[PDB]
């Protein structure tokens, strides 16, 4: 049940995004699907040389699950997944190398929407969410949960409370009260159709409806 501290660049970064009055917040969703697609690219690459890598979850998919009652939006994929080392280290130093670059770009006039070219698009989720849990399962490890309140610290804990993923990652975004449109099927459909034409993988949406009886 370990606590860790964000680097000063990432804490700076998270503070910008969570407090930004940036209007086009729907790009948060394009960015998380791009993280997902890359993770699926990666297991697909490995499974080419070692097809047993897919046995943990033979289906390759992205899945969006609005949880209206909890005001949480979940984003799941069957990509490579992340080990405990990956989560504790926030993927290491090379992955976040562009954080300062990106922040310098924003000072010069850049659109928050180019965050993904600096390799840190994950943190765009704080445009719409004030809290996040990241559940992940890598073939080389057990299942873990990373969690952040958008503060200086985050936690990583062995996963003994969530559905088994088999392989891959699920994000649960605790939506800011001004962003609940993104629990809506129509809104979610608008945004995926807009920004995700060239994602090679099926993008599934899970919508809960009452049976008129
Ligand atoms: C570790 C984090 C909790 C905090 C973090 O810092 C971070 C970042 C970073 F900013 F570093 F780029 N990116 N990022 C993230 C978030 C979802 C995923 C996915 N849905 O799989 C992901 N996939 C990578 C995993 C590694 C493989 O090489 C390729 C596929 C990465 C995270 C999640």
């Amino acid at each position: 049940g370990e606590t860790h501290e964000f680097t000063a660049e990432i804490s700076q970064l998270m503070s910008l995004i969570i407090n930004t009055v940036y209007s086009n917040k729907e790009i948060f969703l394009r960015e998380l699907i791009s993280n997902a697609s890359d993770a699926l690219d990666k297991i697909r690459y490995q499974a080419l040389s070692d097809p047993s890598q897919l046995e943990s979850e033979p289906e390759l998919f992205i899945r969006i699950i609005p949880q209206k009652d909890q005001k949480v939006l979940e984003i799941r994929d069957s990509g490579i997944g992340m080990t405990k080392a990956d989560l504790v280290n926030n993927l290491g130093t090379i992955a976040k190398s562009g954080t300062k670059s990106f922040m310098e770009a924003l000072s010069a006039g850049a659109d928050v929407s180019m965050i993904g070219q600096f390799g840190v698009g994950f943190y765009s989720l704080f445009l719409v969410a004030d809290h996040v849990q990241v559940i992940s399962k890598h073939n080389d490890d057990e299942q873990y949960v990373w969690e952040s309140n958008a503060g200086g610290k985050f936690t990583v804990t062995l996963d003994e409370t969530n559905e088994r993923l088999g392989r891959g990652t699920m994000l649960r975004l605790f939506l800011k009260e001004d962003q609940l449109e993104y629990l809506e099927e129509k809104r979610i459909k608008e945004v995926v159709k807009k920004h995700s034409e060239f994602v090679a993988y099926p993008i599934q949406l899970v919508v809960t409806k009452e049976v008129e009886k």
